[PDB]
């Protein structure tokens, strides 16, 4: 395995549009060493909203729901939104 | 651990310069079901060259070594060089 490849592994949200960053266009990374925030390049698929009744999150029930997905602008989550299916 | 954040892990380069994409600017990716290339940002840093003795890569030696590294440009890696480390 010499001068082995460098696997980083990022939290996203999915859905019917694929992998989503947060809102907030920062997503959560690990290297072999660390925990750290990346920012989402220009124009990846954002989530903009969650759509669902705010209780049943806090009843941490494990349902798909409605979201609302737009694209990365200078660090943020730009609309205009379009539907998903997010889990 | 309700509606469970997907990790999705891709494989770099180490370098000085950070994690390097390869200089075709396509990254292996693993999600929890299934391996595949994502295509790289625009800007992001990438190989153009390593600079070893090539019978060292085919002895698999595991030591550090004289690379150049170019930023992506429409999915290949494109220069001026800039020296850096790879490991």
């Amino acid at each position: 395995d010499y001068t082995a490849y460098a696997p980083l592994t990022c939290y996203f949200t999915n859905s019917t549009l694929g992998l989503l960053a947060p809102p907030n266009c920062s997503v959560l990374c690990n290297s072999t060493t660390t925990w750290f925030n990346e920012t989402s390049p220009n124009n990846a698929s954002c989530l903009l909203t969650v759509d669902f009744l705010t209780q049943d999150a806090i009843l941490q029930e494990n349902q798909p729901y409605n979201c609302s997905v737009g694209h990365c602008d200078n660090g943020t989550c730009a609309g205009p939104p379009r539907h998903a299916q997010c889990w």
